């Protein structure tokens, strides 16, 4: 059924039944049979590969064939590019295997090809450049100004995800022209499953022409299954229709974007876009798969790097602590501590002590708060530990320090707020798509805003991990 | 000026003019003016060079020198290739420019090939090995594993080099034929200076045949400078007889090795060797030397995420050291105590504490030594913090915590513990191991810096409680 913003959610891009124009492509089953092709392959390639019919070297040429058939039977790892000039063009060949279906794909090449030298070189500085910082805020800014010295892409973006997989901008190169994006916050539902699955499976994705008009493959079903074709890793499975119509809106017309994936999790990805059509030769984009692994790479240590750090400032908070509790034998006056205390231990808006009838609230008046939050833990007897986005102040971290005198610890959140926000000269929308302003940069910031509204920023697990210690702590100094 | 094992350690082996005869070099002044070339220039390729004669199209097609042009007007480091006919034996045209000298190397682009030669295809298949691993240990282990299996080597090794600069083999995978060295510890003698200031400044070296003939390149000397040829980031560079001798020795004939640096360190090296000769493409090379560069970074972050980690268990359990001593008031009981201990703060063979009259010493027995320190230790009675790894037992660091009643902690190290050529059983693994024996007598493993700040941070701890006390 057509796509519209109601269904898009679980739109399958995964089995158009399209490629993207700028290419052709051949679906072949394991002993060689064509299952499938595109409506232009004749076109484009000068022959038809038919269905039931096994293609020849006459067909297709030697290097190609000899790949296919290396390929096909797939034991052990192949050469899985060619190039070859089957017409007038120049095509460079790629072949996967997916499922049980071996997918032959022929994308048109335009500029000169990969020069390993020069990519080496370029390697070299953007590793050298964060071996100076350790700000993985820094790596992100710096290979995103190098991608566009690089591909000459109009915009390129950095994209982190946080935890509920909403999106934020924290790097960007533009030309003059343009207006920033810089510090975007976008929902989780302007990148669906089906497309984040993509995102991790396939490092590199490229988006030739967003004006362009899909080039169906027929049969649409696999006669050998009938279901369809799972086009997951086709360099030229066709894109859809929401998002053809959100960069349309933006004005842009051709995207190339390198993901960043760490566990299981996709981290972050780095979005080039451009105003006007572009494309980028098969063996470059696979140089910046290559980004796509070393960024994932060195990303996924300096984080570990940045919460080993946290935690290491957590234990020498915490070591103060005893330090000053066993001296004066006052809780208080530790925890209170301006620069050590617990309202500086874990990121907060304020904090809360509960000891006896004594109530200490540091930065605020949180009494009311921690009071009504306590009547409702009474209804829940045997927790420990109690933490919420919901609720003044939304964001709640209680933890149980000493049960009879019923020793507390409150840390409290406002909001969530929107750390960057652009002003003053205003607004050129660009035309409108018929699905609405939904899928503008400004629809989707207040989609966000609908989201977030009355949730604090979530209790990192690091947060967590720093209180459940703190409370062994202040349950042992009790005793 | 013959290279003896005495001379050796001095050897220029960045100059020599000799290169390995499976390639051609042709050495070009800034303005493309042919300074010299290997006499086997016409050999592999169709015409002869000759200094004065400026680059003739002929010989060297379009591509080649329309990229030397592009090269020559630009005033950085120039580094780039070109894969062009030349006969049609044809080659990868590779090209660097050290000082103000161009050099054009050339290799043959063998068209029988068993193996995928695609740059971004290798390159993307051992780079996914970083992703994978957190013990740096594991990843040289696995990294080892899959060289062999990309490259087909007999044996790939990889090596640690310690403080002194001391390598050891601590990944291993070998043809089952071949006898083990994992475990070897060899003398920071076996790789000259000079061949470190090289292993540095170039990720990558090839040695195809390890028997080879030295193809001498003419001039000797540089025209202009009239010294010699500096051929620091030539690929072609000969090999040091010495060396060669050393392999073959070992019966290994041909070799490639990827280079680890962090900060200006050789930090280590991916050593490949083949027992016959064997040669890797150029773009599979450049797959090597963008890894070794991915890889130095991940293990730079992989070493301090490492220490990150020993300053967090020390912050831990100095911690516990603490609320132990505030606790009940005598230190003793928390310095002594087993897991939480001094003596397992550092890494250590012993540890000893006084304070007064009173000594206690952590499994051993250090108390005549801890007296002979910290005698010596009578001048300088300000010294707060003191270590050695020479002097019984050789590892010794201690810090003062207490001055009215001479209150010191101490750590306590152990020492560390046919068919040859010409210059003897020198050149041996049995050799090489036996020199190192010989600079590792009286010196036990350095204190890191990160041994020495857990201490210093100690000391401190113990001073505050001290005054507490009071
Ligand atoms: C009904 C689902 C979708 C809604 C709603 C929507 O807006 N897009 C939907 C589907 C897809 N989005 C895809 C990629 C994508 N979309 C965004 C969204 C943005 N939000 C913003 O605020 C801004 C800019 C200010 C953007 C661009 C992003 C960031 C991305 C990732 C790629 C990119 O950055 O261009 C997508 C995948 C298409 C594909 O196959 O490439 C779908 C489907
Ligand atoms: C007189 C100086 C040298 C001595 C002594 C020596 O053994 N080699 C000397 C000069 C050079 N060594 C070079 C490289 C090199 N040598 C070793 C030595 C080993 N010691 C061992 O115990 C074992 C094995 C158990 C070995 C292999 C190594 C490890 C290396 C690095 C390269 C490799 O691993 O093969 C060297 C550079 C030669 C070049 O140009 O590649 C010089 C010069």
């Amino acid at each position: 059924t057509p796509v519209t913003l109601a269904n898009c959610e679980d739109e399958p891009i995964h089995v158009p039944g399209a490629i993207q124009p700028h290419g052709a492509l051949v679906t072949l089953r394991a002993d060689g049979m064509v299952l499938a092709a595109s409506e232009n392959i004749q076109a484009l390639l000068g022959f038809v590969a038919s269905p039931g019919s096994y293609l020849t070297q006459e067909q297709v040429g030697p290097e190609v064939l000899r790949m296919l058939e290396e390929g096909l039977t797939g034991n052990g790892p192949w050469s899985n590019s060619v190039e070859t000039r089957i017409g007038e063009h120049l095509f460079d060949v790629i072949g996967h295997s997916y499922k049980e279906v071996f997918y032959l794909e022929f994308e048109i090449r335009t500029a000169d090809t990969l020069s390993i030298t020069s990519f080496t070189l370029n390697a070299q500085r953007i590793i050298a450049q964060v071996q100076l910082h350790n700000d993985t805020a820094s790596l992100l800014s710096n290979v995103t100004d190098e991608l566009r010295r690089m591909t000459g892409y109009d915009r390129v973006m950095a994209y982190r995800f946080r935890h509920d997989d909403s999106g934020e901008v924290v790097a960007e190169s533009r030309r003059e022209d343009l207006e920033s994006y810089l510090g975007q916050r976008y929902p989780a539902s302007d990148i669906p499953a089906q497309a984040r699955r993509l995102y991790i499976q396939n490092p590199i994705r490229l988006i030739a022409d967003v004006a362009y008009t899909p080039m169906r493959v027929f049969p649409a079903l696999n006669p050998e299954t009938n279901e369809s074709f799972d086009l997951s890793y086709s360099v030229l499975r066709s894109v859809s229709p929401i998002h053809c119509e959100y960069l349309t809106n933006m004005g842009v017309r051709a995207s190339m974007s390198i993901s960043i994936v760490v566990g299981g999790k996709l981290w972050g990805l780095f979005s080039c876009h451009h105003m006007s059509p572009k494309l980028i030769p098969y063996p470059v984009r696979m140089s910046f798969q290559i980004f796509s692994q070393v960024c994932s790479a060195i990303v996924e240590r300096l984080e570990q790097g940045r919460i080993a750090e946290l935690l290491r400032v957590s234990t020498e908070r915490r070591l103060a602590l005893a330090r000053r509790a066993r001296d004066a034998d006052d809780l208080f006056g530790a925890l209170a501590h301006p620069d050590d205390g617990i309202a500086a231990l874990i990121p907060c808006d304020g904090a809360l002590v509960m000891l006896g009838g004594r109530t200490l609230s540091i930065r605020g008046d949180f009494e009311r708060q921690a009071g009504n939050v306590l009547q409702r833990l009474q209804r829940d007897p045997e927790r420990d530990i109690y933490h919420t986005d919901n609720w003044d102040c939304c964001g709640v971290l209680a933890i149980r320090f000493h049960r009879q005198e019923s020793g507390w610890i409150f840390w409290f959140r406002h909001e969530e707020v929107h750390r960057i926000r652009w002003g003053g000269k205003p607004e050129k929308l660009l035309t409108i798509g018929p699905s609405g302003p939904r899928l503008t940069p400004r629809g989707s910031f207040e989609a966000w805003e609908e989201v977030v509204r009355g949730h604090s920023t979530p209790w990192s697990e690091t947060d967590l991990a720093i209180a459940e210690k703190l409370r062994l702590d202040l349950m042992e100094l009790c005793l």
